């Protein structure tokens, strides 16, 4: 049941670790970080122009991270796909190699470092999120066998832990339009070829059939159905890839053991919430929003749920009220026990968030990260 003699699952709410020779499980937690790149233009995780690849993991681990999420798109998981923006006296053994290579060379460079790697089909072109699995020169079916062509070659690494199958699905319009124009993701509405809850199904099923040993990661939409999203107040503000209230009526149709529901939360250097207004009761109404859109589908259904994105400039340059969010987000998930996570980004060239590093790309933000060390301990 697995060609690397290592097979993941969910147990309850939390992710085991299984050597099925021995028998041994052991649980594992996520304390993650997102290192994009191999989604862009460049077609290679950022930074190498300033960084050695070897060392940036080195520093990720230092920092008590065991986990890294790895956004692609599909060009750069295609044989000769050249990377852009390396600095190849700080990287001299990534001569002459293409997008796939680096790719491979970087993930099992982690796997000796203990660090877990998630693959996420970010972007199908190479330039923006899309709405949805598909476009109208790349269809579902293309979608579907790409995922498929990546289970086969980066299911041997040991330590990929399995896919999150396409990042932030969600709307270009708004509600109540949105959920019947074809233009974005639904779920539960009943179009299977909007409804990402058929879609993970279909794009799940495929996975698992040639890496079995996988765990599917599936994200949120943006907007559900009008019954679902009017049901709460704040039903139609959730982020990209973090509404999953639609979860409780319409549960993706995998194996449990084999589901991690993956939301998306962001504070305000995103977008300005109305809810991040005093006026409102921010910071204290938070823990409620967060139990709506996504919190509920552990603390209530017993769901695997692993934060696949959130981070904020934290007063840097941005929006101070972000302080405050990041600490009270953090507070809730050490309450909550929400102890898996990747945060956005590792990177610090993320136009509204910024990330861990600072724009050196190599001294870190110590406030940032002193707060999210408080979910390492």
């Amino acid at each position: 049941q697995t060609p690397t003699g290592i097979y993941y699952e969910v147990r309850g709410d939390t992710i085991y670790m299984i050597n099925v020779t021995s028998g041994e499980e052991t649980p594992i937690h996520l304390f993650g970080v997102n290192w994009f790149g191999f989604e862009t233009p460049n077609h290679v995780v950022h930074g190498l122009w300033k960084r050695n690849w070897e060392d940036m993991l080195l520093q990720i681990k230092s920092l008590g991270f065991n986990a890294i999420r790895l956004p692609f798109c599909t060009e750069s998981v295609k044989p000769g796909t050249q990377p852009i923006g390396i600095d190849y006296s700080k990287n001299p053994d990534l001569r002459g190699l293409d997008s796939l290579q680096i790719m491979e060379k970087i993930i099992k460079k982690a796997g000796d470092l203990g660090i877990f790697v998630l693959l996420d089909y970010h972007r199908i072109g190479c330039t923006h999120i899309e709405p949805l699995w598909y476009t109208e020169d790349f269809s579902e079916e293309d979608f579907i066998n790409t995922w498929i062509e990546v289970a086969k070659r980066f299911g041997k690494y040991w330590n990929v832990i399995g896919a999150d199958l396409k990042n932030e699905p969600h709307s270009v319009t708004s509600p109540p339009a949105a959920y019947t124009d074809g233009t974005g993701a639904t779920w539960g509405m009943g179009n299977p070829a909007t409804d990402w809850n058929l879609a993970a199904e279909r794009i799940g099923k495929a996975i698992l059939k040639v890496a079995p040993h996988w765990l599917i990661f599936v994200e949120g939409t943006q907007f559900t159905n009008p019954k679902t999203d009017s049901s709460y107040k704040w039903g139609y503000n959730a982020w990209w890839g973090g509404n999953l209230m639609a979860v409780k009526d319409y549960p993706v149709n995998l194996p449990k053991n084999k589901l991690v529901y993956s939301p998306h939360v962001y504070g305000p250097d995103v977008y300005n919430q109305p809810y991040f207004g005093p006026a409102k009761g921010f910071p204290d109404n938070l823990p409620d929003i967060w139990y709506h859109h996504f919190g509920y589908v552990k603390l209530e259904l017993g769901y695997s749920v692993v934060i696949g994105e959130f981070g904020g400039k934290y007063g840097h340059g941005g929006d101070p009220r972000d302080v405050i969010w990041q600490n009270k987000l953090v507070d809730w998930m050490i309450e909550n026990k929400f102890c898996d996570f990747f945060y956005w980004s590792w990177n610090p060239d993320s136009g509204d968030t910024g990330g861990i590093l600072q724009d050196d790309w190599t001294t870190i933000w110590e406030d940032k990260y002193n707060n999210l060390k408080r979910l390492m301990d």
